[PDB]
């Protein structure tokens, strides 16, 4: 995919640490891990080492059946759903490019790319849900490119700020390659194959290091962002063909010179 225009005849640089083509035998631990060191997952889902793998081309985020919903006391809190996650070892700072090319799983969880793992903020490019179990909900989530923001520790009190804009086809049929151009810690700029499309004035300066994450997740009701999706279904989450979001590749470059 194309890169901005870099600022004042500055040249992008890959930042070699926080990009992989994901074209070896296993994922790279030297850059990744495979699961979420810092959190367990969003109750009912768990992320489970390893659901997040290098195969085939890809950085595949698949999330399975754990237990089956019928068999646990509340399938909106305790835990049956196996979840993925893969998350940086280097930090992603500001005024860097970010970019990741990939195709959303077909489940009622999230196919995610993101930061935190800081103090006070939080950058989602996109938490795409490529097949809401509300049905009420397919002539929507599955077009939508969901940008956010979120403020915490010295910032809790600040409500997100996010905006939308809506693909030309599904997230869980396509490969789309979803940018995000962190210029200034007040102003990040998104990108949806190349071009421009979203901008968002942070409430308040991003000027911290966070890590890079990509995840899945069930959301037992609207909540940090996202709305009332619908707990996925024990088929979907059993078949490999749906239940797997596939990363081709994640590239991220500075300005030199
Ligand atoms: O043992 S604990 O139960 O965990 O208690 C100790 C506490 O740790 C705190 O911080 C975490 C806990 O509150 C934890 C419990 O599950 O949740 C962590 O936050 C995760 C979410 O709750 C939070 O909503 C969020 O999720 C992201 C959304 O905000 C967003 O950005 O989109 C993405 C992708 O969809 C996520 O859904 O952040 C999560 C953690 O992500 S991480 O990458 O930063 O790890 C809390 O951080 C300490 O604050 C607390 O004082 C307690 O000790
Ligand atoms: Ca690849
Ligand atoms: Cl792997
Ligand atoms: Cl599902
Ligand atoms: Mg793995």
């Amino acid at each position: 995919a194309q890169l901005p225009s870099p600022t004042n005849g500055k040249k992008w640089e890959k930042v070699e640490q926080l990009s992989d083509e994901f074209d070896g035998n296993s994922i790279d631990t030297n850059k990744w891990y495979d699961y979420h060191p810092f959190w367990e997952g969003r109750a009912p889902s768990n992320f489970k080492k390893g659901d997040a793998f290098v195969s085939d081309g890809f950085l595949n985020l698949r999330s399975t059946l754990r237990k089956e919903p019928s068999s646990v006391q509340d399938p909106f809190k305790d835990i049956w759903v196996d979840a993925a996650a893969a998350v940086s070892k280097t930090k992603a700072q500001p005024g860097y490019y970010y970019e990741a090319r990939f195709m959303a799983s077909s489940l009622s969880m999230t196919s995610s790319f993101w930061f935190r793992v800081g103090q006070f903020s939080s950058i989602d490019v996109i938490e795409h849900i490529g097949d809401p179990s509300k049905e009420n909900r397919q002539d929507d989530l599955p077009y939508q490119y969901h940008v956010n923001t979120h403020y915490y520790g010295k910032h809790a009190g600040l409500q997100p700020l996010g905006t939308e804009y809506k693909m030309p086809g599904r997230g869980r049929d396509n490969f789309y390659t979803y940018g995000f151009w962190w210029k200034s810690p007040n102003e990040l700029l998104f990108y949806f194959n190349g071009k421009q499309v979203m901008r968002i004035v942070p409430r308040v300066p991003l000027d911290e290091e966070l890590r890079m994450i990509f995840d899945t997740e069930v959301f037992p009701f609207a909540t940090a962002g996202v709305a009332n999706i619908g707990l996925p279904k024990p088929e979907n989450l059993r078949d490999n063909s749906k239940n797997t979001m596939k990363v081709d590749w994640v590239r991220v470059y500075k300005l030199v010179d």
